[PDB]
């Protein structure tokens, strides 16, 4: 796309608000919505098969944007340009719950609070004018992913590091395993992505929330994501950490993410 | 509201100071004020019923500003906020499980574990999203919750809304600020989890937060009311017998307001 | 004070330096100076009497400034440098410390660990205090300055429970903190890091300046030509071989720059 | 080089992207690619021989830039660099020691312990200082080291120099960037130690590092070659039987260069 | 010193590079160079004698500076003024070693990596125009330091906090105990010092290195350290943590520090 002037005038700025609910593995609108199922662990890389529901997948949506009021006789067209966003992890408040079927601090004395949600935090969101471009990369290439999940079958040993042949695009919600796909830095010219990972299984989650924080989406040339087909593409994963039962079974807990995106009209050839 | 120019003049600027005491669960002005009761844990999400006093609720107050009456409204432009009583956490003598419990020796372990620190300043009640760890939790009569909220309440459900209209009855673990509303409120929150996490608190009288949005407009005080909200969970208090309670701290608010003309 | 203009001139700016030694509980010029005594723990809030020497108290000093005079002159504190001193001593892991591998009588001492409480205040009058305690039923010793029978509301904010920091080494840290409702003529700064096995984190440099001017460009104004310095610097806990634990504190350095201010 | 004006014109600016795969010890395109072999520990410094495959080495590449030829040289002005595959660390199912290994229950403990993250961009190979924890370590024949380095190699010895001239054979534990040289390279590194430390990793396509020195001169690419180097140790992978291995991640580089006139 | 104008001109700016090796206690150019000897612990403050080699001392050097080419007939004097520095802890790379004679993560199973270096980090450097001025302060005043060490003997109970009588100057390398001396904030008008302490015995060391970071040494008056007798005084201590043997004996491990200092000519009266 050849990028020209910002289009100013009334109705040249618009704002969308959207949510993505987490896809930690357990089915929608059933009792464990927001959790994975209890995590089983293989004995060997050669006999490793994570059952469906026991691992998180990326959340993704395309938002239909307002009509642009195109200049019919112009050589150029208008595109919605994402210039900034606010994003918040919602429901951070629920993590003050230390009474709901949790392994207790002093379990052998049957006493104390629940241990609450602890362990790894993976927080990533992406905002783009097209689907997020992905690099396939896995901890163990011999893992057999279930048929429900979108992966590269038989990826080979090279997939445990960078292999330029192992590409994909985030085209579906709740099926691309977080542990098998990451943003592709060789692409995503038309998307901004941000991730943080904090590991461990006893690590305290650290989360902030405010309605006062803006992130600029303009690149070094002052150009934000340009919305192809008048679609805004939102992607995230928000693993907060693990829920531990009394019997020590552990499951991923996730939280939904809020997006507010400010878009302006851009002239393109 | 269509917002016009800041109305300058004598007594155009005012300033309020307020405190909000914590609502950690134990009754006001009795021996465990500032604490929850000892936390009990359910064996299943199906049979989860947190008794009244065992969980914290949000604090809220409405501050009467000077009557004013295009109309004039009070606009919140800046604020200072402090957690008060951080000094008390230097107490490691008061009935605390000891570092070397089996040698009956050492200091108390003091207050540790999760920190949840949030405040809000607005010209109307804080707009809330209902969201729970376990939708099947049965909250007590004293608590304001959405009864039988359903499985979608464990993540974001756009039907599950409320507003912070009463002090010390909205469970922290059941309500958070709604980012889809609150256009006339600024809110700020941090959570640090765990049960043995070291608390970290700063205090100074030197730090100001600006409450103006991108357009230079602060919260506009509907009915000449300034709405203040917070929760300040510092961590857990552990008894010798390993019973654990929430401990909270009061919050100081200084808010500077100016006269603003609105349509 | 109605504050008028900065009085500029040859003798218009002065600098003071002072130290406050910590008040962790053990008596001055004796073998445990800088420490508390070994901490004892009550069984319940109803029978809770922290003995003298077993808890730290605030340090405070009034520095006499050069005597100055419709209007009068007052020293205005415009900036300060403050440092925790003797951070170097915490590299000591040989001095009668519980060992890392106590069961094997092997490894270093565990050193100082646990809670950090670092606070200082610079003002033109005594620091204004809010009384607030973990447990209102605690019986404080005769040596300590507290509000006796403070009531259940002293566990949170009670607007009646006020004091001013008017004596060194007797206001328990665990019973008093800065009053944000007052202190218009004082600047205070504090950080608490809790826990009993937390690593202490301390920095020191001679290159950091804190500006003491308020939003209106006025610093603390020294009433009666007095500059009021306050701090508490709890570094953490010293653990003996027999698992007895004491507070360890460090002294704090102040450099304060003051200018002459005309007031009505 | 004496440095003169920046050359300007249609093709005065070029951008390269490159990846360096990690060199953690296990052979490429085999089943443990990205890991070290299981780490064995010596009994004393005098009998200390870390087997090949059990320790990480530095990754390195020379990128061929467009040929140019007062001479013209490519000047590296800025870069973006990202650790790739951070996503893979959400795997807590693959042959890992479990959180409650005695109960055969809970997630894997995942990757934890030491982080070593460093990268360098230069117009010649990275200049290295040899420095080892134990000078008596006997490195294997596959490794490039200073043999019999002396007790002084446990600290700084100005005799113990090298250059990173080969990928996957300079051990991280024996070579670091030489601050007495690398006038024509920019390096950056972070070490977080321990064996149960939680890894902390961030990734974004939005961060630029400026490579210009105080004089406004970037790395000047000798022989029209751009030299990339890194090491990205994320932590340790722990088996059920408690055998531990280094896990590494590949690094992405984007470097912007401009034509620069020199003597 | 009456400080006057900066002297500009062709040779008015110079850069020096230097290293200070650590003085952790074990002898130079022997097998444990860079370590302390294994730390013994007293039972009581009254019977406390840290043996020579079991505790780190401060590193210090006077760097001889290039000739100034003085104005022979001028009433004024040129002095080198230290305006900025880069400083780097070197050898951070070596701490990736978890194989050399280290207590293992799973010592009972004789399995896992070494625990590596962990515990306290003490990192201070000072750049001055004269020797660093010290304040004597000890954890325990009744400690008897070895004859090899420079201390104030029988310093009294006041030496456990601030005593204005208990001063010294860092006049020798490898003999001033870190645990007995720190920078005197009441002096050092002609030196800049910087210190960080992170305590504990199992704390993870955190160290960064770059050739891109510069520290300005100018005071509030735009004046850097002025190098008296044309000497630049460099000091540091860089305790990284402890090394733990299989038999649980523990030693300090230190690292060398790199200094690059930029100096300009300053006219003084
Ligand atoms: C992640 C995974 O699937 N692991 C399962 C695997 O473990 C083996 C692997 O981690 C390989 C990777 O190289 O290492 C094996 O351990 C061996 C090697 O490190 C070896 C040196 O290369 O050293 C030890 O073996 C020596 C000797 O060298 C061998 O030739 C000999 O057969 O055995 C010797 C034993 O002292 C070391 O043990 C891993 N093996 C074990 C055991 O951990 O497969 C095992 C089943 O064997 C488990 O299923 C793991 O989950
Ligand atoms: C949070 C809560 O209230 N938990 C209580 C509940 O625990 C069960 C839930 O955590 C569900 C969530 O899906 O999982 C149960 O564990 C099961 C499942 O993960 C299952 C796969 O979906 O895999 C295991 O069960 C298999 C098999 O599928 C079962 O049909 C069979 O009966 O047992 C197999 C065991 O190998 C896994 O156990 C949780 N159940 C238990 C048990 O943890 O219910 C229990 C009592 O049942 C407790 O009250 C929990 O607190
Ligand atoms: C800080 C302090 O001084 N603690 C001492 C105190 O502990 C008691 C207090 O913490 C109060 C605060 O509300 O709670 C008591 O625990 C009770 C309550 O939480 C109660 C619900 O309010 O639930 C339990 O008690 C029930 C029942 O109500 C009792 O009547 C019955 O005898 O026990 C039931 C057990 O299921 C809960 O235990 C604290 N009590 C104990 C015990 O910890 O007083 C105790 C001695 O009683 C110690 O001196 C503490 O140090
Ligand atoms: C890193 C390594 O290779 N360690 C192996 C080595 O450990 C010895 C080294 O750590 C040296 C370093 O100085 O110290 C030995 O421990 C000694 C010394 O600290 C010594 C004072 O210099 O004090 C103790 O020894 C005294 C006495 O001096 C000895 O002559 C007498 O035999 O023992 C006395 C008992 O207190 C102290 O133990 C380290 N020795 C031991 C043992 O840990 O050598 C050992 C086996 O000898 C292992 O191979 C280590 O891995
Ligand atoms: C750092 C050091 O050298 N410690 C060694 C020392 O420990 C003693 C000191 O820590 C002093 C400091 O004031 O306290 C002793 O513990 C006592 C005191 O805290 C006392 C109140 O002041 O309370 C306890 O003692 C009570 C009673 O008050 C005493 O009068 C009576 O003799 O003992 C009572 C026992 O309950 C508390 O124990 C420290 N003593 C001990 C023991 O820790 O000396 C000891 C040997 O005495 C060791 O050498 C320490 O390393
Ligand atoms: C991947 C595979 O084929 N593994 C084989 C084992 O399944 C098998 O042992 C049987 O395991 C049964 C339970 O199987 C799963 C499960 O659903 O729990 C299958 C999952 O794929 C597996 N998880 C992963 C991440 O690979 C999971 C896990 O290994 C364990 O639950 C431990 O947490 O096992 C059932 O319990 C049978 O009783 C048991 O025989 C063995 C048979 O030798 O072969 C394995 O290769
Ligand atoms: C300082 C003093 O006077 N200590 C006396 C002890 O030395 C003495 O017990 C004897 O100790 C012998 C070993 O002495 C050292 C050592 O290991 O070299 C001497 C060190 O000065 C001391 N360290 C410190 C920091 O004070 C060190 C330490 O206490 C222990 O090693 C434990 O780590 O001891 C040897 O073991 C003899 O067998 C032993 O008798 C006792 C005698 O009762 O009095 C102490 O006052
Ligand atoms: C969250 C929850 O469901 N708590 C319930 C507890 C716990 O199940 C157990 O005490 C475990 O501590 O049991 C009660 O009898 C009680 O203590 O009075 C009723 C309470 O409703």
């Amino acid at each position: 796309i050849e990028v020209l002037a910002v289009r100013t005038g009334p109705d040249s700025i618009t704002e969308i608000e959207a949510y993505l609910n987490p896809r930690m593995g357990q089915p929608q609108n059933e009792d464990f919505y927001g959790f994975s199922d209890n995590v089983t662990v293989s004995d060997d890389f050669g006999s490793d098969a994570p059952p469906w529901k026991q691992f998180p997948c990326y959340s993704t949506a395309r938002i239909s944007l307002p009509m642009l009021n195109q200049d019919m006789t112009s050589d150029t067209i208008l595109m919605w340009e994402a210039i900034s966003c606010r994003t918040e992890v919602m429901g951070v408040n629920m993590l003050t719950n230390v009474h709901s079927a949790q392994k207790r601090v002093y379990e052998n004395d049957r006493e104390g609070t629940g241990i609450g949600v602890e362990g790894m935090g993976y927080h990533m969101f992406a905002i783009g004018g097209e689907p997020l471009e992905l690099q396939f990369m896995v901890f163990n290439h011999r893992a057999t992913y279930p048929a429900e999940a979108t992966v590269i079958k038989n990826p080979g040993a090279s997939s445990q590091v960078f292999d330029p042949n192992l590409k994909g695009t985030l085209t579906a919600d709740g099926v691309f395993p977080v542990e098998a796909w990451g943003p592709d830095p060789f692409k995503n010219e038309n998307t901004r992505y941000f991730g943080q990972y904090t590991g461990g299984t006893q690590t305290p989650p650290v989360l902030t929330f405010t309605n006062t924080q803006t992130t600029i989406l303009l690149d070094e040339n002052g150009v934000g994501p340009l919305c192809k087909g008048d679609g805004l593409f939102l992607s995230c994963a928000d693993i907060v950490g693990f829920f531990t039962q009394h019997n020590k079974k552990m499951s991923f807990r996730g939280l939904p993410r809020y997006f507010r995106v400010t878009l302006r009209k851009r002239v393109v050839k």
